[PDB]
């Protein structure tokens, strides 16, 4: 039972996360859950082949646990956010605007920062390319240095910036001389605390990479 209250705290925390990310209105008390339960979609899908896997409580599932057992995990080739072990499956978001077309799809994202793990979610648009929106939730970095990942201030910079390239390659670099509205691919770092921002650039690179999402999203691009 107490394992009941904080699982509800958990997914109540999860629904709110994926319609910031998305730009969805939470609405005003709990109005967000409605909001939630008929806008968006939760999936587990393989990361490997993209297929959606299937599971009686998506919005419970453990992605921490699910990423350091042996059974239903791997390790990286290329390693690029440190995160060492990597779980076979991941938790999506497709996300409907009131019109019932898709509006964007929410992924989780994590990796090293300068010294820890930070995670949150990246809601892309349906050009799988175009960011919707960012929110980072947990870290460990030092505060008043790389405690800025959860500063909404700088999580709205990334919002319209686009992952990658016309070669299809990951694009995204933080950069200190001062972003310009044209550079659709730069975000500015907080100077000062530099490390923290390659951290979750390195991060986006690994999981919008082809070892993260992207066989998913070249499986929705087809069908």
């Amino acid at each position: 039972s107490l394992k009941e209250r904080k699982l509800a705290k958990k997914r109540d925390e999860l629904q709110r996360y994926v319609l910031m990310a998305a730009d969805v209105n939470l609405g005003q008390g709990n109005e967000f859950r409605d909001i939630f339960a008929k806008s968006v979609k939760p999936l587990l899908i393989n990361l490997d082949t993209g297929k959606v896997d299937s599971d009686a409580n998506v919005l419970d599932f453990d992605e921490r646990m699910a990423a350091i057992n042996p059974e239903t995990s791997s390790t990286p080739k290329k390693d690029i956010a440190k995160i060492k072990t990597r779980a076979n499956d991941a938790r999506v978001f497709k996300v409907f605007d009131d019109s019932g077309k898709l509006s964007s799809v929410v992924v989780p994202f994590y990796g090293k920062g300068l010294w820890s793990m930070i995670y949150g979610y990246v809601a892309v648009e349906p050009d799988f390319n175009t960011i919707k929106g960012v929110v980072v939730y947990e870290h460990g970095e030092t505060p008043g240095i790389g405690d800025f990942v959860t500063d909404p201030h700088w999580l709205s910079l990334w919002k319209g910036k686009q992952l990658f390239d016309d070669k299809g390659k990951f694009a995204m670099r933080l950069v200190k001389g001062g972003v310009k509205e044209g550079d659709i691919h730069g975000v500015d770092a907080v100077s000062g605390a530099t490390m923290t921002g390659r951290g979750v650039q390195r991060a986006m690179e690994f999981w919008f990479g082809v070892e993260g999402f992207q066989t998913f999203f070249n499986q929705l691009k087809a069908s």
